[PDB]
């Protein structure tokens, strides 16, 4: 009986401004309702009536010239595939031929999906236009006491093209018969099983099994939190350092905080209308949600804790201090690389294909997931730069004899050697290579080629870092030389990129914005006071990460060990809200081309 | 798409028989479907189908009869509540009246609110025995590859009555106007937001924020406990002992095992069909969920964790550590007679209602809720007994000088003075009275009053094992005589109770058993073996909770009666839960046979 809320929960976001407007429609009717010059009034709704059915004669023309349109698209669609199988049955009947035609055969069978999902989009459309139309005109004749509503829907949109054409029923049906008689060889229940499409977008829930995981791992991780804080102020000793495991154990807390702040984004995503199953091509009818992401962080989050407090405590005697950690990132490296067909399989084979192409960049394409990735992997480097020091930490200063070694020179932390240095341009380095692909495959130097020189400061800044850094620690005289280079290089990039994600990635400061000051002329998320103040946390914490990765190669003493664990987290939170307005950006380009469903091609 | 379980889960379970077999008719396609006889198979499906739209005919007379009996009592309840209301309004028109007539006007209102949920139940009936018959019809010629079902339906069921009607409409219309124009004074907004039914039984689900407080409580709650674990093997002394702690603290582990386990009886009442919210009378459209309880004990669970924690360890060291668990019990008292509107209030009225009525019971009649409540405080004496323990301990023996005096005679926890014996018989009297006044309302003295006698075998059984427990303590020659006639009583009692209980509550043992043997003829439970196996247990703890009532008279002298007691306390309450289960079904198997889905309001003259 909530219909506002119903049609804004099952509109496709793409066609969001094809859809009738009801709440306006409404504020229409109650605000010449709570207005009236209580011959005056006989006169005064003599007047509002006109301008009522008036809206409602411009909101059916947009429906029917919106529905007409898609359907020829439709129809075209139909014809192209028609003929592409035809043509894959004539050549696999008039024939790494068998390799091929095996993709052939799958790129026909996800064409003809998609176009399925595109036909029952369509016929969505029409049953909620027609819905909202009465539930109106029903409000209109109970608010002004009169029987014209009927009169109007009747007479016109009961009659309307939108509401009686009868040729989206037969174009599904005539799909379905070909998808069986073609593809599957005869069952309807393999081939309805492959193009049915169930509840999506925000109109679907999750398992309650799921809620109820969820929230068990967060509160038994919130309890072995208190635990490790008293335990971290009674059990431990002085004598020791805790540096060697903070940097160790630094690590873990980074990737937990990620899973758990990107499942608050796949909320708010999902929530705000930003179709990200298009933006990053995921299977529209079988899809994580915002609750997996959270289970996931609450179970490495217990993981984590327990190993520890392992730590700090001694639960085995004969175990040595300086396994509790290799097992912790041995189990989280087996939970991603499970061969087993368990624990979100699915999901994680999708991941594991995606990093191995963003990991050979220059010999495949780049997609908004490949990319979008590389950029997620360019702020989470302090993981990669932890997982360095363990390394040469439990080959060089680790004393095995001595049980009790984990815990107790500097050369697995510092860029001796530049390990500090060339793994810290790891990142950048694959987000350079894929832009200059980019810009061979498009053959067009902006966006593609301004970009790769973003990219390129980073090195310029980690190295003059580096190098000043080791000059003054011999003593030599090019100490002051390097150190005015270096600090050039790091405004230069600070500055480089806040503009560019703030202008060429947000999409803020638009010549076309009237009421958003500095803000694009439509902003998806509902407070422009969101935008505002992001702009200012991205300002505050791009000049703060040029730094976290400058006393990588400089900061003697142990202050610059409490600067860096006291950044990473921050940084984590700046991907986070970059992660909004992103997204969002190129979600409004595809509600220009009214894009609800993605472009499969088949392969010749 | 999944039709079976779309009507299992939107049948009223009183008229479960009413509705359209669609299962069986499945198995019936698929039967003669995967048993062709491959002109032979010709004449076959020409006798599969002559007997599959036989039995359609049967089903279609039972939902057109089923349909026409309902409306008629419709049109009576109608017309009786109408001159009710005519009546009311002509005698305040024509006329302490205010504060009667106040009622009479709430009575009429919860009438006509009642009588609109059956119209709507009744309207839903006829809209899902269509569907089914429409989507079984599909199946047949989908199967059978042929159209005649398609020719059954539209002239058959597309006809029929059960279809055709178009009276509950006008009736649902009807009152709703009466409703805004004589009760609301002219108010649809507030009428329909009266008599406006939402979706009810197993068809409706919880909020995903209930499902993530209650595990988020369950996983706090799991750690506390391996905490008060490894803190009890270490922190502790040997030199003091733990049984006065254990004495007071025993109580409440009961108290949130009970809501525990009575949010698992919801779950299995609402998952079987035993509609509990008629057998109780709360609001059709408006009563908590399984997962509303799991939350309660979840919260309660780890109040009690963290102050025996408190009480292992000293969080504090200038406050005493004899208020760790009077906060605990004064808090718990507070959560359930909170006067704000917060915390399901409304359920809490409701139980504070109901404990009243059930401890002023000689003075008002008996319902299901009130004699079950009774019977729930019957197997929840250790708390009782345990609240009795406290407070003596902390008046006599409690040594306030000293800071750590909670945790070290025994008169506070011994019948001496028979307050181990009086306390004990305390439920039972309860019940005891509750029964004979219903003897003096109904005028019947079976089952009235041969109930009245199995609450009574307590109060003999507790006194003589006192009389046994205390001659026996002045070494007096009536030792013997006394034990003697105390064994007598409790043998008595431990069978006066299990029969009663396994043959007039349950109402297994049936002449009427066939297949379900020494089971009732319809069982609501989907396996046998629950019946069967919960008969064994109730067996084995009914002559186990006789002996954990007469160790509370000076009994077991040594420490092992004291960890009797506190291993069987436990148990008990697994004894209750099970027969939770029986009970309700057995009431609701009762209400299976009059149709009743909703409850018969009165008004008052
Ligand atoms: C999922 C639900 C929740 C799971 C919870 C898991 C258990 C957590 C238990 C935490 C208990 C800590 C606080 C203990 C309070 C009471 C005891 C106390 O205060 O004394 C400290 C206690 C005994 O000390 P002591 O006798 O000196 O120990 C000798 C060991 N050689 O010290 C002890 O001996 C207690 C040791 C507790 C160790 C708990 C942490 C995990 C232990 C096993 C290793 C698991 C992690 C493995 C990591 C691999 C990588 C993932
Ligand atoms: C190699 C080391 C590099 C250093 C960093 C550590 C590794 C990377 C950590 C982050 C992993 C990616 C997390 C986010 C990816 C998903 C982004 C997204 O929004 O996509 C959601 C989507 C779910 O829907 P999906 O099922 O994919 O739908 C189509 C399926 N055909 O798709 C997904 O959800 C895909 C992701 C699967 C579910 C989450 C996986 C969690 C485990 C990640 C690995 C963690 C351990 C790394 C190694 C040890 C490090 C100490
Ligand atoms: C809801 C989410 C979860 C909530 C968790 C709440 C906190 C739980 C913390 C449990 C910690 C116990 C184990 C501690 C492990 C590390 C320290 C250790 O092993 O040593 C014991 C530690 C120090 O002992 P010590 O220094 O002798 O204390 C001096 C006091 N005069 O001993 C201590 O000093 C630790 C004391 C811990 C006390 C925790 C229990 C609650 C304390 C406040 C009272 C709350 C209950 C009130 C009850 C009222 C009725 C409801
Ligand atoms: C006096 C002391 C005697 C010794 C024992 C302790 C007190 C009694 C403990 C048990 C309390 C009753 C628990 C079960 C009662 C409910 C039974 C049931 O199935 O009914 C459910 C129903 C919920 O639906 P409802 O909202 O009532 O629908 C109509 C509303 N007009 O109605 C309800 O849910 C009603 C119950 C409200 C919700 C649960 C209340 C939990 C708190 C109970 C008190 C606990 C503390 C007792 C005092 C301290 C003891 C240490
Ligand atoms: O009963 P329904 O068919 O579901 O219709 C209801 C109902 O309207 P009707 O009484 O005309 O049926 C509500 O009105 P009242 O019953 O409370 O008088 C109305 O609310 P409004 O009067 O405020 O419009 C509500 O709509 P909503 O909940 O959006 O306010 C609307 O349900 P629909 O929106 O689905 O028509
Ligand atoms: O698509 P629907 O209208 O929701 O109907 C489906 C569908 O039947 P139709 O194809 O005739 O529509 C299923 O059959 P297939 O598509 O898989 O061939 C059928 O399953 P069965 O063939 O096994 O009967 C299923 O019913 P169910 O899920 O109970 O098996 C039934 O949905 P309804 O039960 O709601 O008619
Ligand atoms: C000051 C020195 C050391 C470094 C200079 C690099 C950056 C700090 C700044 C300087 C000027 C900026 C550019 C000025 C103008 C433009 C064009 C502007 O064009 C668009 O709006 C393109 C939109 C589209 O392609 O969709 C995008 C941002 C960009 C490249 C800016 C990106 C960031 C730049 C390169
Ligand atoms: C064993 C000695 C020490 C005590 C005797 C009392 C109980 C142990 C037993 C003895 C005979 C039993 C009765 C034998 C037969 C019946 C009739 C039987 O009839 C019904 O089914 C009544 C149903 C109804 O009234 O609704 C119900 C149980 C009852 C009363 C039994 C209840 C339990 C009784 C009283
Ligand atoms: C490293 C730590 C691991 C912890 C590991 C646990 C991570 C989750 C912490 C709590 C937030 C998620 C669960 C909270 C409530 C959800 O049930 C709802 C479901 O949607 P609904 O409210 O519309 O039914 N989710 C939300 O409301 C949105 C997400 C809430 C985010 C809260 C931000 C703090
Ligand atoms: C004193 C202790 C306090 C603990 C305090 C926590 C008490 C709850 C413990 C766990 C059981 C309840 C929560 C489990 C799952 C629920 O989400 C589902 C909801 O129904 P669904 O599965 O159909 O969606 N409930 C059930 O499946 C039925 C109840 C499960 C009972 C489990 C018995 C152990
Ligand atoms: C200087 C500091 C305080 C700036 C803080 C900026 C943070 C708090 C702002 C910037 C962007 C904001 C987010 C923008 C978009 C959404 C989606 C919306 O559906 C929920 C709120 C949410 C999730 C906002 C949360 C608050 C937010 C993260
Ligand atoms: C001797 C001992 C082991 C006997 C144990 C008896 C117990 C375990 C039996 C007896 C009655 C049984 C219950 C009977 C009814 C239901 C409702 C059903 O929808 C879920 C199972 C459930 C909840 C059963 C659980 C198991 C049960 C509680
Ligand atoms: C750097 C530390 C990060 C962790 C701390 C929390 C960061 C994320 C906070 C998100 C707040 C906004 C959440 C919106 C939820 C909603 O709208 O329902
Ligand atoms: C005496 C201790 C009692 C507590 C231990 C658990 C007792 C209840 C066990 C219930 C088991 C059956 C639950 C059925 C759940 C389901 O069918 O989904």
């Amino acid at each position: 009986m909530k219909f506002a809320e119903h049609l804004s929960a099952h509109i496709t976001p793409e066609w969001r401004k094809q859809y009738i407007q009801y709440e306006a429609f409404k504020d229409m009717l109650y605000s010449a309702q709570d207005q009236a010059p209580s011959d005056t009034v006989k006169r005064y709704f003599a007047k509002f009536e006109e301008k009522f059915f008036q809206t409602c004669e411009k909101e059916l023309a947009k429906i029917n010239t919106f529905y007409s349109e898609k359907l020829a698209e439709a129809q075209r669609r139909f014809a192209t595939l028609q003929n592409e199988l035809q043509s894959s049955l004539d050549a696999q009947k008039e024939s790494h031929e068998e390799r091929v035609q095996h993709r052939n055969i799958k790129d026909l069978k996800l064409a003809f999906s998609e176009f399925y999902l595109s036909l029952i989009l369509l016929q969505n459309y029409q049953n909620l236009n027609f819905t909202g139309f009465r539930k109106i005109l029903k409000k209109h004749d109970k608010i002004l006491e009169t029987s014209r509503g009927a009169d109007w829907r009747v007479a016109h949109v009961e009659v309307a093209p939108f509401y009686t054409c009868k040729k989206i029923n037969q174009l599904i049906s005539e799909t379905e018969a070909v998808v069986t008689n073609e593809l599957e060889d005869g069952d309807r229940q393999k081939a309805m099983k492959r193009l049915r499409v169930p509840p999506l977008g925000a109109a679907q829930p999750a398992p309650a099994w799921t809620t109820f995981r969820v929230g068990l791992f967060c509160g038994i991780f919130i309890v072995l939190n208190i635990t490790l804080v008293l335990a971290a102020v009674f059990k431990l000793e002085t004598d020791r350092s805790i540096w060697p495991l903070i940097r160790i154990y630094r690590g873990g807390f980074l990737l937990i905080e990620f899973l758990f702040l990107l499942g608050i984004n796949t909320y708010g995503w999902r929530q705000a209308g930003v179709n990200h199953v298009l933006i990053f091509e995921l299977n529209p009818r079988s899809n994580l949600s915002h609750q997996h992401l959270f289970e996931i962080a609450g179970f490495l989050g217990i993981l984590w804790c327990l190993s520890l407090l392992a730590c700090f405590f001694a639960p085995i005697s004969v175990i040595p201090t300086y396994v509790y950690p290799l097992a912790l990132y041995g189990f989280m490296v087996f939970f991603l690389i499970n061969p087993t067909k368990t624990f979100y399989y699915k999901s994680r084979f999708w991941l594991l294909k995606l990093l191995f192409r963003v990991f050979t960049a220059p010999f495949h394409k780049v997609g908004f997931a490949d990319f979008w990735l590389a950029d997620q992997l360019n702020s989470l480097s302090v993981i990669l730069m932890d997982l360095e020091y363990m390394i040469c930490f439990y080959s060089l200063e680790l004393k095995w004899d001595e049980s009790k070694g984990l815990l107790p020179s500097g050369i697995c932390h510092k860029y001796t050697y530049g390990v500090r240095a060339i793994v810290q341009c790891i990142p950048a380095w694959l987000r350079f290579i894929q832009c200059l692909r980019r810009y061979r495959d498009t053959k067009r130097a902006f966006p593609h080629l301004v970009n790769a020189g973003k990219y390129s400061t980073t090195f310029f800044m980690v190295t003059f870092a580096a190098l000043y850094s080791t000059h003054k620690e011999r003593g030599h005289s090019d100490t002051m030389v390097f150190f005015y280079l270096w600090i050039v290089f790091y405004i230069i990039s600070s500055c480089y990129t806040l503009i560019w994600d703030l202008k060429m990635d947000w999409g803020l400061f638009d010549k076309n914005a009237g009421e958003n000051t500095f803000l694009r002329e439509e902003i998806v998320y509902p407070q422009k006071a969101y935008y505002y103040c992001a702009i200012i946390e991205d300002v505050i914490l791009r000049f703060a990460w040029t730094i976290q990765i400058s006393i990588t190669s400089t900061l003697l003493p142990h202050s610059g060990d409490i600067i860096a664990t006291v950044f990473a987290p921050l940084e984590v939170f700046r991907r986070f809200v970059w992660n909004f307005f992103r997204l969002e950006n190129e979600h409004l380009n595809n509600c220009g081309a009214a894009r609800a469903v993605r472009d499969i091609s088949v392969a010749p």
